[PDB]
């Protein structure tokens, strides 16, 4: 069976284009500059608070995508199931400065992994999906990944946490 990576991010983001990449075959967050990010293939997924990109559409030149899935266990999550993989496009973020309501901008971001983790309150919850997604990366291989918390070890918000298994092999065996 595939190997199942437990990541926390090594910090929060500010609001604006303030992104963590991240190489899912590689398992490390990656220097990645914002000006460059959707001309670079070394990141597969990218977090900004609770909003997440993958590398393709509108945020990269990547093969990336992401697919919900009906499956709440990783492990049963066993081949990609039949769909149309969601790949980037247009997204309003949270943007830098004071006022209420907050100010807002346009980026760009994926709308199936941006529901990874939603938000209601108060009193302030980040709840994550019960669901597997797939994520497919910057060169198109296959990987099982869920959302875990925002809660740092004081449990105050911030630090997206996930889970996921990638096949190298470039198939959609997920066992």
């Amino acid at each position: 069976t595939l190997p199942v990576k437990q990541v926390s991010l090594s910090r929060k983001t500010a609001y604006g284009n303030d992104w963590i990449y991240y190489s899912l075959e590689k398992g490390k967050e990656v220097s990645v500059s914002e000006e460059s990010h959707a001309e670079n293939t070394d990141w597969d997924i990218a977090f900004n608070r609770y909003n997440v990109r993958t590398n393709s559409g509108a945020s990269g030149k990547g093969k990336g995508g992401a697919l919900l899935t009906n499956i709440k266990d990783l492990a049963a999550c066993t081949t990609v199931p039949q769909g149309t993989f969601t790949v980037d496009a247009a997204y309003t973020i949270t943007a830098p400065g004071t006022g209420f309501p907050p100010p807002t901008m346009e980026s760009t971001a994926n709308e199936v992994l941006c529901k990874a983790i939603t938000f209601a309150g108060p009193p302030p919850t980040y709840t994550p999906s019960d669901y597997v997604f797939i994520v497919r990366t910057a060169s198109g291989k296959y990987a099982k990944l869920k959302a875990k918390s925002f809660y740092d070890d004081e449990g105050k918000s911030g630090i997206y946490s996930f889970e996921y298994a990638i096949q190298p092999d470039g198939s959609t065996n997920l066992n």
